[PDB]
């Protein structure tokens, strides 16, 4: 039993809810919140910008030190940093950005990072300003992630479409 509330069960291990991932993280305080990161950990907009804003820019300060030490992530890769006031840990995962021409096959590799964590609160990777089809992203998620994932979908219209078209 865990504290995630009001989710629709899609599969044995994947759950979804129309929710603001920032508000959901503040209420649940999960072990892991996933950020929709880029390779530079520049959290300017979309989910990343929102999570970083909710940390009063502490996420960005920590991220800049991480990059200064380690260099950029790989598309499809991840790193674990602090969750600040939102979660114990933040798993920064880089899905491909279609608006940069990145290979959509890297989406499966990106979701594989979730399997290193037993339970996660996460957005749909490569959705939103990353330019991929969220229906496709949900399908890859369900077919790749084996650990327990609670997906927060900000847009109600998209949530309903994600739900009604789900196979
Ligand atoms: C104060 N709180 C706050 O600003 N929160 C916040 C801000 C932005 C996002 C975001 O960009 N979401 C994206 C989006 C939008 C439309 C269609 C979409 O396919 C997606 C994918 C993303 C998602 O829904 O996971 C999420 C939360």
């Amino acid at each position: 039993v865990n504290s995630f509330s009001g989710y629709l069960k899609l599969t044995d291990n994947v759950y979804i809810k129309n929710a603001d991932i920032v508000e959901e993280a503040k209420k649940v305080k999960p072990t892991v919140v996933v950020n929709a990161a880029n390779v530079y950990l520049k959290h300017g907009g979309g989910v990343a910008g929102a999570l970083n804003k909710a940390t009063n820019n502490a996420m960005q300060v920590e991220s800049d030190d991480y990059i200064a030490t380690n260099g950029p992530l790989k598309v499809g890769g991840s790193c674990v940093l602090s969750g600040h006031n939102l979660a114990k840990h933040c798993l920064h995962v880089v899905g491909p950005n279609v608006n940069k021409g990145e290979d959509i096959q890297l989406l499966k590799s990106a979701y594989e990072n979730f399997n290193q964590h037993e339970v996660l609160l996460a957005p749909l990777l490569s959705a939103g300003i990353f330019g991929a089809d969220p229906i496709h992203s949900l399908r890859v998620c369900v077919d790749t992630v084996r650990t327990n994932v609670y997906l927060a979908v900000f847009d109600k219209n998209l949530y309903d479409k994600l739900v009604s078209s789900f196979l």
